[PDB]
């Protein structure tokens, strides 16, 4: 497999890559972000693996940086499998209450700091963690960046299909989409989790995608 890639998508924001080989299924390819801001960085989902979420947080804290926060999208291993590592190093870690209630029921180490509004901010007004409501999963946020006009929407936006559907909540989908859509049109970037970042066409693609999968249920 190819080692965690991190690489800079414009001035402050990184995109970090880790793949992960899932036995009996395939392999896994899952980005998320690292935001600066001033002389602290945020950890928009970790990797797979404790061990990947080392060498993310060395590569940061070597260029001097603090890691502030991080902040898992779902619950699901590829946004949350370095929390327990994070806690040992006393990182602060986030993720919603509902998140922290999935964890906990597979047995998995919960998020240190938890909230349950619908709009939760990190730096004040830099970074909006959202919930559009349930689709590839009950709890998926995505998170916001304003000053830069780029959206995570993490394993919700799914604009070429909608993937594992395991734990999602098609019924839902299509809503939580639109909502996504109508509030963060103006987006300039949007990275999504297993595909390639898009403008906010990818939006409306998951829209099409969560409609076309749930009409495909029934
Ligand atoms: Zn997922
Ligand atoms: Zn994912």
């Amino acid at each position: 497999l190819p080692n965690l890639r991190v690489e800079k998508l414009e001035e402050g924001v990184y995109v970090h890559t880790s793949y992960e080989e899932v036995k009996g299924w395939g392999v896994v390819t899952k980005h998320g972000l690292v935001v600066l801001i001033g002389a602290d960085a945020y950890l928009i989902d970790t990797p797979f693996t404790a061990k990947d979420t080392e060498k993310l947080v060395n590569w940061f804290v070597e260029r001097g940086y603090k890691i502030k926060g991080t902040v898992s999208s779902h619950f699901h291993s590829d946004s949350t499998g370095g929390i327990e590592w994070l806690n040992s190093q006393s990182i602060p870690t986030y993720a919603s209450e509902l998140t922290n209630e999935l964890l906990k029921k597979d047995g998995k180490v919960q998020a240190k700091n938890s909230f349950d509004g619908v709009s939760y901010w990190l730096a004040k007004d830099k970074i909006e963690v959202f919930y559009p409501g349930p689709g590839h999963t009950q709890d998926n946020v995505v998170v916001w960046l304003p000053e830069k006009e780029i959206l995570f929407g993490g394993c919700f936006v799914k604009p070429h299909g909608l993937g594992n559907l395991g734990d999602a909540n098609l019924e839902a989908w299509p809503e939580s989409a639109k909502i996504l859509m109508e509030k963060y049109g103006k987006a300039k970037l949007v990275v999504s989790g297993h595909s390639e970042t898009g403008d906010a066409t990818h939006l409306k693609r998951t829209w099409e995608q969560a409609v076309k999968g749930l009409k495909e249920s029934k």
